C-alpha cells in the first residue's frame, strides 16, 4: 500500500487551551448577532480529519505527463538561485513562530543569538553529512474560524525551528524565483488582486468562445506522492545552485519532504507521513508545481483548446476555447479522469462556465463596479461569510494573524470591505487610540507587520485611486453581500453608511495620517465628496516582495 498516513493511535493533542465558541464582548453585537453561526475548529475533531486525509494513492504516468515535466525542467535550467546565510534566513522568521525543542525561540533566531545560530549551523552540517535519517515533525490541529454550513480541524505538520531556517538557507531563493520562470503568467502568486483580474479578463478576452472552470482536488496534500515530491527535487536541481545547496535540497527531500515520523505536542508518536507536509517551505511551491504539471498534462489528454491555466498552490482555474457546450462537458470528464490517474481526483466535480464572474478561484471571483467617471471597472471580490466570521472573532479576541487587516489589503475595492470592515475596525481603533500600532497579517501565506494608518498609501499602490471611488456594484454582488449579513445577523448596509459618516468625521478630527484615512477610506460615505489626489507617501512605499511568491505553511516574515 501507498498510504498517505499510518497511525499508531496516539491522539493529536493541543498545546494550549482551545476555544470553539465565539468569544463575545461589548463590541460583538455591533457587528454580528447570530453568535452561534460562528465557531473555531479544535483538536477534538482531528480524528475526523485523519479519516479524510488517510487513503491509498495510485499513479499512472503517461507521455503527456513526461512531456510537460521535460518542458518544466528546461525552463527550470534557466534559474540561478542563491544560498542564504544563517543571518539572512533568521530575519525571515516570524517573531511568534514556534520555538525550538533545543532551548531557543523565534525571538532568539531573529536577534541572531549565538545559541540559535550555533544550533542552526549544526542542523546544516547534519543535512550535508546525512541524507537518509527521517527528520522529526510535529502534527497539530489548526484553530480556524468559519461560519456553519462544522468542518473538522485542518492538520499542520512542521519540523523543528532549526530545520525551518535551514530550509530557507537552502531554498528560499528557489521557491521565490523558480515557479514564475517555469510557469510564466500561469503562476498566480506573482499578481496583486488587480493584476489577477487583468490576467483573468485579458485571457477570457483572448478566446473567440471562452470557457473556464475551476478544479477542486480532494485533499491535495494527501494526494501528493513520493514520486511527485522526487519530481519536484529534480526540478529544483535543474537550477544553477551552489554545491552545498544541492546537497541540502537532496537531504531535505529524502529526510523531510518525502515523509517522516509524526509527533504530538505531548511527545508521543502519532504515526508516519508519506505525503506533503503542510508546514514546510516548499509546500506552496511544491503544490503549485505538482498541480501545474498534472493539470497541464490533463489538458493535453482532454484535447482542450488554447488552454491558459492559473495556478495558486492546489488552486486551479483553466480558461480555454469552447468546442461547443457538449464537447466541453465531455472534455472535462476526460481532464478529470486524467487528473485522477495522476493522483488528483476532484472533491467537487468541475463545471464548465461561460460567464467569467461566475468562476471561483482562490475563493474569489471577478466583478464589476464603476469609477468616478462612470467607466466599468473589474476588481476582485469574494463571499464575505468567512471574512465576517473571523472579524467577529477578532472583535473580542487578540489573535496572531489579523485577518481583517489582510482582507482590507486584498479586497479594498469591495462593497463589503469598505462598508463593514473599514468602518468596524477603524471605529474600534479610534476608541482605543491604537491607530498607529502595527498589526500582523498574512498575504499569500507570508507575515507582514502593517500600520493601519498606512492603509491609504497601501491601497492606492495596490489597487489605484479608483478603489476609493467605486460605486454601482452589480446586483448579484450586492445581493450576495446583503444576504450574507442576514445569515450572520450583521446590521444591513444602511447602518454601516450611517456609522462610516461618524467614523470618517472622527478620523479627520485627529489630523495627520488619521485624517488621510478619514478623507480617502470613507469618501464613499458622504454626499459632498473631497478631492482625492495621489499620496506622496504612496510613491515612496517600499512594497517589494509583496506579490512575488506563495509561502503558505512556509514560516515566512517580511
Ligand atoms: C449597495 C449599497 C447599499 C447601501 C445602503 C448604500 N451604498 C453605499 O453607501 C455605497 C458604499 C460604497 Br463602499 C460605495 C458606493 C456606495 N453607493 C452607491 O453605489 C450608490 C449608487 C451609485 O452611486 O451608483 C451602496
Ligand atoms: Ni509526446
Amino acid at each position: 500500500h501507498h498510504m498517505s498516513y499510518t497511525w499508531t493511535g496516539a491522539l493529536i493533542t493541543p498545546c494550549a487551551a482551545e476555544e470553539s465558541k465565539l468569544p463575545i464582548n461589548a463590541l460583538s453585537n455591533s457587528l454580528l448577532r447570530h453568535h452561534n453561526m460562528v465557531y473555531a475548529t479544535t483538536s477534538r475533531s482531528a480524528g475526523l480529519r485523519q479519516k479524510k486525509v488517510t487513503f491509498d494513492r495510485l499513479q499512472v504516468l503517461d507521455d503527456h505527463y513526461r512531456d510537460v515535466l521535460k518542458e518544466m525542467k528546461a525552463k527550470a535550467s534557466t534559474v540561478k538561485a542563491k544560498l542564504l546565510s544563517v543571518e539572512e534566513a533568521c530575519k525571515l522568521t516570524p517573531p511568534h513562530s514556534a520555538k525550538s525543542k533545543f532551548g531557543y525561540g523565534a525571538k532568539d533566531v531573529r536577534n541572531l543569538s549565538s545559541k540559535a545560530v550555533n544550533h542552526i549551523h549544526s542542523v546544516w552540517k547534519d543535512l550535508l553529512e546525512d541524507t537518509v535519517t527521517p527528520i522529526d515533525t510535529t502534527i497539530m490541529a489548526k484553530n480556524e474560524v468559519f461560519c456553519v454550513q462544522r468542518k473538522p480541524a485542518r492538520l499542520i505538520v512542521f519540523p523543528d525551528l532549526g530545520v525551518r531556517v535551514c530550509e530557507k538557507m537552502a531554498l528560499y531563493d528557489v521557491v521565490s524565483t523558480l515557479p514564475q520562470v517555469v510557469m510564466g503568467s500561469s503562476y498566480g502568486f506573482q499578481y496583486s488582486p488587480g493584476q489577477r483580474v487583468e490576467f483573468l479578463v485579458n485571457t477570457w478576452k483572448s478566446k473567440k468562445n471562452p470557457m473556464g472552470f475551476s478544479y477542486d482536488t480532494r485533499c491535495f496534500d494527501s494526494t501528493v506522492t513520493e514520486n511527485d515530491i522526487r519530481v519536484e527535487e529534480s526540478i529544483y536541481q535543474c537550477c544553477d545552485l551552489a554545491p552545498e545547496a544541492r546537497q541540502a535540497i537532496k537531504s531535505l527531500t529524502e529526510r523531510l519532504y518525502i515523509g517522516g515520523p509524526l509527533t504530538n505536542s505531548k511527545g508521543q508518536n502519532c504515526g508516519y507521513r508519506r505525503c506533503r507536509a503542510s508546514g514546510v517551505l516548499t509546500t506552496s511551491c511544491g503544490n503549485t508545481l505538482t498541480c501545474y504539471l498534472k493539470a497541464s498534462a490533463a489538458c493535453r489528454a482532454a484535447k482542450l483548446q488554447d488552454c491558459t491555466m492559473l495556478v495558486n498552490g492546489d488552486d486551479l482555474v483553466v480558461i480555454c476555447e469552447s468546442a461547443g457546450t457538449q464537447e466541453d462537458a465531455a472534455s472535462l470528464r476526460v481532464f478529470t479522469e486524467a487528473m485522477t490517474r495522476y493522483s488528483a481526483p476532484p472533491g467537487d466535480p468541475p463545471q464548465p462556465e461561460y460567464d467569467l464572474e461566475l468562476i471561483t478561484s482562490c475563493s474569489s471571483n471577478v466583478s464589476v463596479a464603476h469609477d468616478a467617471s462612470g467607466k466599468r471597472v473589474y476588481y476582485l471580490t469574494r463571499d464575505p461569510t468567512t471574512p465576517l466570521a473571523r472579524a467577529a472573532w477578532e472583535t473580542a479576541r487578540h489573535t496572531p494573524v489579523n485577518s481583517w487587516l489582510g482582507n482590507i489589503i486584498m479586497y479594498a475595492p469591495t462593497l463589503w470591505a469598505r462598508m463593514i470592515l473599514m468602518t468596524h475596525f477603524f471605529s474600534i481603533l479610534l476608541a482605543q487610540e491604537q491607530l498607529e500600532k502595527a498589526l500582523d497579517c498574512q498575504i499569500y501565506g507570508a507575515c507582514y507587520s502593517i500600520e493601519p494608518l498606512d492603509l491609504p498609501q497601501i491601497i492606492e499602490r495596490l489597487h489605484g485611486l479608483s478603489a476609493f471611488s467605486l460605486h454601482s456594484y452589480s446586483p448579484g454582488e450586492i445581493n450576495r453581500v446583503a444576504s450574507c449579513l442576514r445569515k450572520l445577523g450583521v446590521p444591513p448596509l444602511r447602518v454601516w453608511r450611517h456609522r462610516a459618516r461618524s467614523v470618517r468625521a472622527r478620523l479627520l478630527s485627529q489630523g495627520g495620517r488619521a485624517a488621510t484615512c478619514g478623507k480617502y477610506l470613507f469618501n464613499w460615505a458622504v454626499k459632498t465628496k473631497l478631492k482625492l489626489t495621489p499620496i506622496p507617501a504612496a510613491s515612496r512605499l517600499d512594497l517589494s516582495g509583496w506579490f512575488v511568491a506563495g509561502y503558505s505553511g512556509g514560516d515566512i516574515y517580511h
